[PDB]
Parts: C-alpha cells; structure tokens; sequence
C-alpha cells in the first residue's frame, strides 16, 4: 500500500490525479475496487480499463463467479482476485442514475468499502453511470470509515473536486 503523492481530505479519505490502473500497478495494493455493473461485464470505463490491465483474466473470472452465484443486486459487493494488480477485487455496483436507478443506492454502494482496512479506488457512479462526481465524494466522506484513496483520472474533474472539498 504505497500510495505516493495523495492529497488527505479527511481523516480517512485521500486523492490523487492519477490512473487508477498505474497506481495499482505501482503501488500493489490489497484492495482495488472495480465500479461495476451487477453481470460483472467490464465493457469499458473503470472497469473495461482494470479488466484489460490483467489481459481478461478478470472477465473469465467474473463469469464464472456470475453462473455459479447470479448477478449482484444495485447496492452491492463480492471480493474477487486481484490477479496482477492487487491481492483482491472489490466488484461495487453504485446507481446508474441515467437509467433511473436511484441515487440512495450511492450510500449502500460505498458502504462495501467499510469491509476493508484500506483501499484503492475510483469515485462511484461517476462517468456512464451519470451520478455527478462531486456528489459522489460527499457520499464517500460521509461513509466511508476505513482507509480510502480515491484515484482520479481526469485532471480538470480532480481539480473541481479539489476546490469544492478544500
Ligand atoms: O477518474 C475516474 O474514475 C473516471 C473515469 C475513468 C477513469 C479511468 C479510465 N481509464 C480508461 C478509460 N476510461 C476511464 C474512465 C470515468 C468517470 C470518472
């Protein structure tokens, strides 16, 4: 758990303008949190990008995980391998707002992090699944008690973030 470079917002949420895929890679965390859908299909964004970084070993994984178990519900978690990027996945699927999911979800969503001492990981809800990210940092502050270290890609929306929070 090397993190490097993180700015602290609170006593137990960090962030950085970083790509989550090379923080893992640097850093080896024992947690790297996936925002996923609940048919754990990682097509694109955050997950599409974690999912290529271990060369579809994650994919063929979370298929398995999915004709063994059924789908995850809006809300909710499962703890998979990490395979090349940290010991294990934490799979969490936050509202898809744009399609009418509700946002009261957002909270049950980063309640799964509370699990892990510390984590690596992006802002839930954010991008395709249209919640507004600076929203989604309220939530994480406002539940998140363990350790957490936000990675944010963009650098224009991590110095948004930045300016509303400090
Ligand atoms: O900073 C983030 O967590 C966000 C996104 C992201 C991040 C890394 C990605 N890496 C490759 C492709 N697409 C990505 C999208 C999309 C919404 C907010």
């Amino acid at each position: 758990n090397s993190f490097s470079g993180y700015l602290k917002l609170t006593d137990n949420v960090y962030i950085k303008n970083a790509d989550i895929v090379e923080e893992a890679k640097k850093v080896k965390p024992t947690v790297v949190v996936n925002a996923a859908n609940v048919y754990l299909k990682h097509g694109g964004g955050v997950a599409g990008a974690l999912n290529k970084a271990t060369n579809n070993a994650m994919q063929v994984e979370s298929d398995d995980y999915i004709a063994t178990n059924g789908p995850l519900k809006v809300g909710g978690s499962c703890v998979l391998s990490g395979h090349n990027l940290a010991k294990h996945c934490l799979h969490v699927v936050g509202p898809n707002v744009n399609k009418g999911e509700d946002i009261q979800l957002l909270k049950s969503a980063y309640e799964n992090f509370n699990q892990h001492e510390v984590l690596l990981a992006p802002l839930l809800s954010a991008g395709i699944f249209g919640a507004d990210p600076i929203h989604s940092l309220r939530v994480c502050v406002d539940t998140v008690r363990t350790n957490v270290y936000l990675a944010v890609f963009d650098k224009n929306l991590y110095d948004k973030l930045v300016s509303s929070f400090l």
